[PDB]
């Protein structure tokens, strides 16, 4: 076939049953992830490739940069809550890739305050139930998969995306690729 299982992507052996419809896991300490933002915008062509009525989700996984690593995931939840993820990706990314500016959980802070949410209102999502379950939620998506590597992107429970086998030589044709994948596992 075209699309062939354990080519653009791949299938797993145990389907997690009331997944998210296009789920993407990621990490602000992992470099292709910032490609996959920065540079390529991922979530973007696949989102005006996908049918309607689909929702799309992105969560922050633990397992990269230790203590660092879990304060960003309980922002990453800040930034679901309040609506900011457009305001704060790019700059974190930066923070902690490009000027390593970002080394504790103040400095994260620093971010959405100097991205315009208020010090008040930061801390009382930082510190929120709300926020806490989010967190949850990221934690047990994660885990349903048993994920070890990002960038990561699912398909209803099911499929998962195999960049590995995809041409590199032109970073366009990669991404357009890439999304139609995400829209012919969508069809499936």
């Amino acid at each position: 076939a075209q699309y062939e299982d354990g080519k653009q992507y791949t299938t797993l052996e145990k389907p997690v049953a009331g997944a998210p419809q296009v789920l993407e896991f990621f990490s602000f300490f992992c470099p292709h992830c910032y490609q996959f933002e920065e540079v390529l915008h991922i979530s973007d062509n696949v989102k005006k490739k996908l049918p309607e009525g689909v929702k799309m989700t992105k969560y922050h996984v633990n397992f990269m940069g230790g203590d660092l690593g879990k304060d960003l995931t309980q922002a990453w939840a800040v930034a679901m809550a309040l609506g900011v993820e457009d305001k704060v990706t790019v700059p974190l990314f930066e923070g902690v890739q490009k000027t390593q500016t970002i080394r504790s959980a103040s400095d994260i802070r620093d971010v959405f305050i100097n991205a315009g949410i208020k010090g008040e209102e930061y801390d009382a999502a930082w510190n929120s139930f709300v926020v806490k379950s989010l967190v949850a939620q990221q934690e047990k998506a994660a885990a349903d998969v048993q994920l070890r590597g990002v960038p990561a992107m699912f398909v209803n429970g099911k499929y998962q995306l195999n960049p590995q086998g995809m041409d590199t030589s032109n970073m366009d044709v990669f991404v357009q690729q890439y999304a139609d994948t995400v829209k012919y596992l969508s069809e499936k």
